[PDB]
């Protein structure tokens, strides 16, 4: 099975949305950690494969998923990525459990119908 790109972005676009619909808790997630400007060097020592939504995004739109497991692959990076990195019961990863939640609900059934 070839996925077409085009149909690939739009059967995954919603559950994008979806993350990004979520205030406040899409907020941490909308652009890259810099640990440069934040001065948290041992970011990079941890999370060796950085994701966030706005990576996600560009990689949906520009042809980067052949298969839809990547992108869901890709969702979990940065998921997995805030729950090591941060405490428990930070913002942070209550905020990327919210997001979690409502990936897994979005996330299911378009699967199947892909």
């Amino acid at each position: 099975k070839i996925f077409k790109p085009e149909e690939l972005r739009q059967a995954l676009m919603p559950t994008l949305e979806a993350l990004y619909r979520q205030d406040p808790e899409s907020l941490p997630f909308r652009q890259p950690v810099d640990p440069q400007l934040l001065g948290i060097p041992d970011y990079f020592d941890i999370v060796k494969n950085p994701m966030d939504l706005s990576t996600i995004k560009r990689k949906l739109d520009t042809g980067q998923y052949q298969e839809p497991w990547q992108y869901v692959d890709d969702v979990w990076l940065m998921f997995n990525n805030a729950w090591l990195y941060n405490r428990k019961t930070s913002r942070v990863y209550k905020f990327c459990s919210k997001l979690a939640e409502v990936f897994e609900q979005e996330i299911d059934p378009v699967m199947q119908s892909l």
